[PDB]
């Protein structure tokens, strides 16, 4: 059935219009960041450290490719306004802005071997395979809200959580124009997880007390089955160099960041979250 | 199962090309200064008025349908990860599209006006047709079909309400909004370009039985739009008496569309020998 004009002159809820105002003046391309300055400092790694931050970028990038292309795209048909429709356009534009941008840092940093094995590993990797299998059953089932649930740890969990390693770099003085690229997603990344967690928010007022007590249920539920499979991926990646309890905690405090944008409690307290205070000033 | 997108290496660098120059031309309506086409905008009769929010109000639909469904429906069919994200940016900026016909409305023209428009939208019988054979066409399950009603949506159906902001501007009325539309234009021309291209590609992966199919159907297709838009046209049109004119245009972007997917032209050229003033302001 019919598709009627969008009349921006009649708003049905203001937060589209911000929300649309924010995202597109935040509007960047990958090419603007001058990361080639990063050369030298990239130079003062090993192979191992090198491999890590190869590996970490390549399986984001895989995240961005799924929110683009597949993630805000499955949520159009469950927008309550037009205007919604329109915002999520521009979000799964953006999320192919960020997995070309670490295409673009590999392009100015590494080698074509380099990159080449980066890939490989991330076609094979149990565990990043296994959270693009969740993530993608939830937007190609027949449940919005529950959608809505999975962008939503998406975008504040899975995603926020391989930002430690770049910020880590930075907080030791390298790699500092890469971290400047990584700062204009994390900027796009914190506005899409709000948004969708508000939509998510919205969407659960109009249902009864039954669904509501579901949608609580299953948010706990997906929220540890991708808890335990990203510690999991973040011991193989990160204990060697042993950023792994560190990177625990990060993501413990990303946990409750995406409850508190679905309208949920915080889980973990305050002192089992208790992230490298370095960390945290670089976002 | 999706497999990170890696940038280095393109199965089709024509992929890059087109992201290249589609980010690169990003714009928003506000950029364009409508409010210089207040006096302009009140030299028109009240008819030609609403002859304009009318056209406008069309091509917003089409856009709000080219974002939201056309665009996106395209992504699974796909033959390379680099296009699926070019589709990303496809859909952008039809919402953007759309919205400056929003920004246009709300420097020239009253609330009851715009209303009026909306409401005519909802209401004619003529686009409410071309937007069912279109979406028809983007729910169905046949992706080389898709991209034939995509392409002649881009380039047939969008093309033609250009008309008219090029008519006025050749009058040096309107300049400003005149600007924004081709703003537009330089978006949908690489768009209809794109998606017939990857049609052309597409055809090669299929056999000639399906492939003769498949011109079958642009045909049938093209008949029934043409059709459809001529009556539309005629509603809107015939009063101002610019008609005739906009039927050749009609044919001059039908034999654009149909070349963009690879098809010979249908008109000749003195079928297509539209007001050369319109032509020269794209
Ligand atoms: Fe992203
Ligand atoms: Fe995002
Ligand atoms: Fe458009
Ligand atoms: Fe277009």
């Amino acid at each position: 059935d019919r598709v009627s004009a969008i009349n921006w002159n009649r708003l049905q809820d203001e937060k589209d219009a911000e929300v649309w105002d924010r995202l597109t003046g935040n509007f960047w391309l990958p090419e603007k960041v001058p990361v080639s300055n990063d050369i030298p400092s990239w130079g003062t790694l090993t192979a191992g450290e090198k491999q890590l931050t190869m590996r970490v970028f390549t399986g984001l990038t895989m995240l961005d490719t799924i929110q683009g292309t597949v993630g805000a795209v499955s949520l159009i048909p469950d927008a309550l306004t037009p205007h919604e429709e329109a915002v999520l356009t521009n979000i799964a534009f953006m999320e192919s802005v960020h997995a070309k941008s670490y295409s673009q840092i590999f392009s100015t940093l590494c080698s074509t071997a380099e990159i080449d094995d980066a890939f490989r590993w991330s076609e094979e990797n149990r565990n990043l395979q296994r959270k693009a299998e969740i993530v993608l059953q939830s937007y190609r089932g027949d449940e919005p809200l529950k959608r809505k649930v999975a962008s939503t740890l998406l975008e504040s969990f899975l995603f926020y959580s391989g930002f430690y390693l770049p910020m880590y770099w930075s907080s030791r003085a390298k790699l500092t124009n890469t971290a400047d690229m990584i700062r204009l997603i994390i900027r796009d990344e914190a506005v899409h997880g709000y948004y969708i967690g508000y939509k998510f928010q919205r969407g659960l007022a109009l249902v009864d007390d039954v669904t509501r007590a579901e949608l609580k249920d299953y948010t706990y539920e997906l929220l540890f089955e991708l808890y335990d499979n990203e510690v999991e991926y973040t011991q193989d990646l990160y204990d060697e160099v042993g950023l792994t309890e560190d990177v625990k905690k990060f993501l413990r405090y990303n946990a409750n960041k995406a409850l508190m944008n679905l309208g949920y409690e915080a889980l973990f307290p305050r002192d089992e979250t208790d992230v490298n205070p370095a960390i945290l000033s670089a976002l």
